[PDB]
């Protein structure tokens, strides 16, 4: 009967808009309601969402930043005349950032209006079968109707239930537009965003202190990221293990101001005191599918957690409305994942397709310091999946070559694959801890799509001189207990 | 009967020391023979040979030098106070360099008085069956006897047969040594290695000429060999088509003196002079097996080029006489190619194994300005093989983060993957221009080995935000005609 558009996308994130213009390009109708509610001090930004606003890219801009820091260091052994020691200036690297993501939120806008996508800038709501409620900023409203919907709202950050904490500390929301230089920093959690920050404020000299609550970077391998941790630590950034937040209080207000911190133990009563000049919270996100309306329509959530079930078509328990990006149940949270479901997603309701998004052994990398590129199971995983006795892991330190002439960083690049003996020494995992760790990674996250065995990957020649080639001579096991050195 | 022992690598280069190392590995008598005659001028080196010593590690230190310049360049956007104009100390940088190479030929040294393999700085020369001659430094003599011979020999650089070539020029042999900043220089060549020594020269500030016959990168992708003559031409080389030089004499003498350079047109008479501080000649490599007296052992090579054919098990004509490395007719020369090829043959020689060399599809890296990563058919090749009909080029530009904030390069980069129709749309070649081209490349060199399917390829999800990624999503094809900006 009568329905204003075909599609509509709540949500202007990554996946939102790449399943808006792949719908378009099949000459549907399609609406897209992008509305970033402010954070608690008040930061907004555009369309385009976290990923391009406040998340991925500024992230790998700022990673970028303290690399060049690095490199500036590295730069005088191979004869540059570089005075010993340069200092940073965090207005100009915010102002760079923020001009880059303002180019991006316009490219957006303007690829929206090419191919005949409508933009709204509300805040989506449902109140009824195939009808929602759209907020503009001023607070006018309006009533939408579709045959299709999608929910693509993503996440937002978590706080800890402490006093103090809303008004006094800020999240990645904040961060990556700061107008101030952050001083001393406390960055709270373990999550890989807990340390990509922690590791790019201590790059640009800054003094950064991580406060851990149990281990880091779960979900990962934990053999890597005590590694990650190992190197961490040795570049300065000063960790507090086993402790958690109870207070915040303002000491002086500023830009940046001073703040004080009360945190207790986990395992005892013991009380510490820090002073910082900011504190940034990262310990991880809940997700945006509270406030939507959702039992108006009856899409059934999972309470608990907040993620929304959905099939392995991306379809919720109501027909009409898909639901894709980190706010899935038991997937995984990563931008080219949303942006693969949207373009499936379109691609099957719109263009007769059948391939459906595989999220099978997706590969992520952590940018810390010392980056960690990772594809498949970790060891842990592993055994627990296909036995102690069946897995065999090669592992092997290595040494880049642009690190010998500075002479710096020896045997701390770290290369282990773990196979399976009952597959015919199937490459079940890969784990890689080296510069441009992603690079390498990309590539054998393909190999693994296509069943690489540890055979071929023997067979497979190397380039020279890469750090990459390590992959190709693994021979040494950790059972064997052989030395790497 | 009696034997010295058990195995004789004539070469101490990478190819002869990986087999020297495995060999000993198993309990075998074995003797290395390493002489390098020096060049014209007088340079010479230690163990390791030529990607050791000239080759592919200090021209990787080199390229390392020159990529620093350019990240002391972007680091001013990115928030670094870094004065406008840094200038360049050769003398420092080839000091750092050497530095290292000395320590890799220590290392080797070691590693070989480790594993109880003898070896012996002398030159060696067959005169006559299972019998060698070794020459030492001094003119020492001494005969010794094997069971079997490894022919690891390796090339030198070719020299123009024109006047003062020999006493003005130098070649990829003596720059990475030079006591003396080059100053304004001419490249002569257009192999790989010419245009990896011009643009790092480039990089560090140095004015370069690169004076070409025909064509740039015969053998590579003729395609991704104009791109890369056409974006080292934008970065200040100059490029003087069609011509080769006929005469180069001494204007002054100094470190660098002046020369001239007078060179004729190949199409014409047209005859051009030009000045320069010094000439390197790049114009390709001419293999040592001339006087190794491999008539006295009856050893048959191909007189028009110096190569010596061999089996798919690196055996010659002459049972108990293997070669390995560049020396080997119609195979690839390349280090990875040498080492694999050496550490399989001593496997099969002494460890039973049946494993061959797989000289299919083996990557390679030309490391320019901006480096070019290859793996598998050239389009042209590809079409030869398999029909223009059959064969769908994806390709697309593509723009690095990492170069936004410079604002620097767009639309420079380039992705490009050969596929076959008629086998699944296989994918048969990979081609890559942009920044850390190796790295991406290994991984995709080890999924060509597994098949990768373009189906698959595109089922893989890439990692954001990292240039490889480009890989995930090509859809435009040249023969669809469509514009990729
Ligand atoms: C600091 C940081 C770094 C990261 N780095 C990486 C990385 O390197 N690689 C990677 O793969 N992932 C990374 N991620 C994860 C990535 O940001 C998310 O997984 C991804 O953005 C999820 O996409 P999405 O569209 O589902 O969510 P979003 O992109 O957040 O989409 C939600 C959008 O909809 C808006 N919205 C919310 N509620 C409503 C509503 N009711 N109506 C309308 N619009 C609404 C939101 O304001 C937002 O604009 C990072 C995350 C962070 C925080
Ligand atoms: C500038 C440059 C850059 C390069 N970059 C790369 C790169 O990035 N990647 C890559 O894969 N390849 C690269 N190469 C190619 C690589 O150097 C060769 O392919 C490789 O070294 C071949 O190994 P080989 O052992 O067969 O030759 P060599 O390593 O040269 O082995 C020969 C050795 O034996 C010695 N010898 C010679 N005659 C005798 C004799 N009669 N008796 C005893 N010893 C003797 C020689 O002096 C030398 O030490 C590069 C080459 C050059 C010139
Ligand atoms: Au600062
Ligand atoms: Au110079």
């Amino acid at each position: 009967k009568s329905y204003d558009y075909d599609l509509i996308i709540i949500g202007g994130g990554s996946g939102g808009l790449a399943a808006a213009k792949e719908a378009a390009q099949y000459g549907k109708k399609v609406m897209v309601l992008d509305f970033v509610t402010p954070t608690p001090l008040g930061t907004r930004w555009g369309l385009g969402g976290t990923c391009v606003n406040v998340g991925c890219i500024p992230k790998k801009l700022m990673h970028q930043a303290a690399l060049l820091g690095q490199a500036l260091q590295d730069s005088r052994n191979y004869g540059w005349k570089v005075e010993e020691t340069v200092k940073h200036d965090w207005d100009r690297m915010i102002e760079a950032v923020q001009n880059h993501i303002g180019s991006l939120n316009w490219g957006y806008r303007v690829a929206l209006r090419e191919k005949k996508v409508v933009y709204e800038n509300a805040y989506g709501q449902f109140i009824g079968p195939h009808r929602i409620k759209a907020t503009n900023n001023k607070g006018k409203e309006k009533i939408y109707s579709a045959e299709r919907f999608l929910i693509a709202t993503g996440e937002r950050p978590r706080y800890l239930g402490i006093p103090g904490d809303k008004e006094y500390c800020i999240s990645s929301d904040d961060l990556f537009s700061l107008p101030y230089c952050p001083g001393k920093t406390l960055v709270v959690g373990a999550s890989y965003v807990a340390l990509e920050c922690a590791g790019f404020l201590a790059g640009i000299g800054l003094d950064v202190t991580v406060m851990v609550r149990s281990i880091l970077l779960r979900g990962f391998d934990q053999d890597m990221a005590n590694k990650i941790g190992e190197h961490m630590e040795e570049h300065g950034i000063k960790f507090i293990r086993q402790f958690v937040p109870i207070k915040v209080e303002q000491i002086e207000a500023g830009t940046p101001g001073r703040l004080r911190v009360v945190a207790q133990s986990t395992n005892s009563e013991e009380i510490i005191e820090g002073e910082y000049n900011t504190v940034m919270l990262a310990i991880g996100r809940d997700a945006c599918t509270r406030k939507i309306g959702l039992e108006t329509v009856g899409v059934k959530i999972n309470e608990k957690t907040g993620k929304i079930p959905v099939t392995d078509e991306e379809q919720t328990n109501v027909p009409y409305i898909y639901a894709i990006g980190d706010i899935l149940e038991d997937k995984v949270e990563l931008t080219p994942v949303a942006i693969q479901a949207g373009r499936l997603l379109a691609q099957r309701l719109y263009a007769g397709s059948t391939v459906k998004c595989d999220y099978e052994n997706v590969p992520t990398t952590v940018f810390t310091p010392l980056e960690y590129g990772a594809c498949g199971l970790s060891e842990e995983k592993a055994v627990e999946k296909f036995g102690e006795e069946n897995i065999e892991v090669y592992h092997s330190y290595f040494w880049p070559l642009e690190w010998t002439i500075p002479s710096r960083d020896n045997n701390k690049c770290y290369a282990k694959i773990i196979c399976n003996t009952k597959d015919n020494e199937r490459v079940v995992g890969f784990h890689v801890l080296g510069p441009n760790a992603g690079e390498v990674t990309q590539g054998f996250a393909a190999a693994l799509k296509c069943g690489l065995t540890k055979k071929q990957l023997d067979s497979t020649i190397g380039i020279h001189p890469v750090c990459a080639e390590v992959f190709t001579t693994l021979s040494v096991t950790k059972r064997s207990g052989a030395s790497i050195l």
